[PDB]
């Protein structure tokens, strides 16, 4: 997250880190046995780390649980990033408490202008690199389809939204991928793609979760 602030410890209790030796992408817990993330973050072995704030220190709130099943959307397209969404089933259920909690799926899609909270342990610099140990937060609004499609002509499908700022300076980046965009208590976005991070006139683009509630529910019931 570029241009953000350090979240209060354990204030984002549905955020997960996906780990394969080290943190590589984010995710959100949506029920006790299932995490949702981005399909472009796919790898064959993943450990899910819940209850994290500082990813470099063991703090005593953490649960580390191995993924048992990894399911990418059947129509994910690696060229356009359409349908960039993946579900992970945990090998044993997470135990829900004050530091580990689910986030609701969306009851409807969101209005332009809606304010949201984006979080993750991705890159924090817009020139260079630096990955933080402490979770970072950023508040940003859903952009109208007009501002989003003008930024990326021909590249925005019906399953994508833009959230962020056209002046640059504040955005998600590498390592935030798969993490949550939560607006009025509902998971509306998954960090997906963009041109660079925090560039003027190039806001982040996010998978539009309100189109996938049926797929998520049907996949959970079947597995
Ligand atoms: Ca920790």
């Amino acid at each position: 997250i570029v241009g953000g602030y350090t979240c209060a410890a354990n204030s984002i209790p549905y955020q997960v880190s996906l780990n394969s030796g080290s943190h590589f992408c984010g995710g959100s817990l949506i029920n006790s046995q299932w995490v949702v993330s981005a399909a472009h973050c796919y790898k064959s072995r993943i450990q899910v780390r819940l209850g994290e704030h500082n990813i470099d220190v063991l703090e005593g709130n953490e649960q580390f649980i191995n993924a048992a099943k990894i399911i990418t959307h059947p129509n994910f397209n690696g060229n356009t990033l359409d349908n960039d969404i993946m579900l992970i089933k945990l090998s044993s259920p997470a135990t829900l408490n004050s530091r580990v909690a689910t986030v609701s799926l969306p009851r409807s899609c969101a209005a332009a202008g809606t304010e949201c909270l984006i979080s993750g342990w991705g890159n924090t610099k817009s020139s260079g690199s630096s990955y933080p140990s402490l979770l970072q937060c950023l508040k940003a609004p859903v952009l109208s389809n007009s501002s989003c499609k003008s930024s990326y002509p021909g590249q925005i499908t019906g399953n994508m939204i833009c959230v962020g700022f056209l002046q640059g300076g504040k955005d998600s980046c590498q390592g935030d991928s798969g993490g949550p965009v939560v607006c009025n208590g509902q998971l509306q976005g998954i960090v997906s793609w963009g041109y660079g991070c925090a560039q003027k006139n190039k806001p982040g683009v996010y998978t539009k979760v309100c189109n996938y509630v049926n797929w998520i529910q049907q996949t959970i019931a079947a597995n």
